[PDB]
């Protein structure tokens, strides 16, 4: 019995099947009252909602799924026919994410890819029929934000206007990624100050819009 398994069971027993809003609410209730978990949370989740609504992306890539919280949060705002691809290297987390999406009724909109982003990113064009990404949500190992961004560019996966949205740029922090995008002529950045999920600790999201080479 793991924390992630307890979060999934709590959702299944305290949310309505096929209702993504009740799913997010049960996850946020559980993590506020019972056990903290590394889901994006409601404070950063609200900023993520505002960004999704502004861009209405047709194809989103998320790096790091955990329990499926951010996938549910993004997929519930996607337009009919829009898709989300989420890469999760932990197989136990990938199985929880799948079941979470299944319960929320969003399974048709999301594809969970169980594996390392550095291995999966180069397969996106040929195997997954991807041309370019409309948006990327970075929420995996913090030291992978910068190499995976550089890898997405190399693979031709970024277009003029691709929205990169990075969680935890303050806590645990992503200093090399943050310095790079803020210093590059190929990105237009915006910092969205917020709070670490379920905590009175300052955190933030960085939006970095790819401008081409
Ligand atoms: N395909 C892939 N390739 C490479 N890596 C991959 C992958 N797929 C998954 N992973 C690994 C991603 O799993 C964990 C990443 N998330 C976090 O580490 C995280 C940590 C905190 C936190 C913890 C403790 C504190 F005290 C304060 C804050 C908060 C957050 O919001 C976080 O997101
Ligand atoms: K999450
Ligand atoms: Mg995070």
């Amino acid at each position: 019995d793991t924390k992630e398994q307890r979060i999934l069971r709590y959702v299944q027993q305290n949310a309505k099947p096929g209702d993504p809003q009740s799913v997010l609410e049960a996850i946020d209730t559980y993590c506020t009252q019972k056990e903290w978990a590394m889901n994006v949370g409601d404070a950063k989740g609200q900023i993520m909602d505002a960004v999704i609504r502004e861009y209405s992306p047709s194809l989103v890539l998320e790096l790091g799924a955990y329990c499926g919280y951010s996938a549910v949060r993004m997929a519930r705002l996607l337009q009919p026919g829009a898709r989300l691809l989420t890469m999760e290297m932990n197989p136990d987390y990938a199985a929880i994410t799948q079941q979470m999406l299944n319960f929320a009724g969003l399974q048709d909109k999301v594809t969970i890819l169980n594996g390392a982003s550095q291995d999966l990113i180069p397969q996106l064009k040929k195997k997954y029929d991807v041309d370019t990404l409309d948006m990327v949500f970075l929420d995996h190992w913090k030291d992978r934000y910068l190499p995976d961004t550089l890898l997405l560019e190399k693979c031709g996966l970024l277009r003029k206007g691709t929205v990169l949205l990075a969680d935890n740029v303050i806590v645990p922090g992503t200093p090399d990624f943050l310095a790079y995008v803020r210093g590059s002529s190929s990105f237009e950045c915006t910092h969205y100050s917020s709070y670490l999920e379920y905590m009175k600790v300052v955190d933030g999201l960085e939006k970095a819009i790819y401008q081409g080479p």
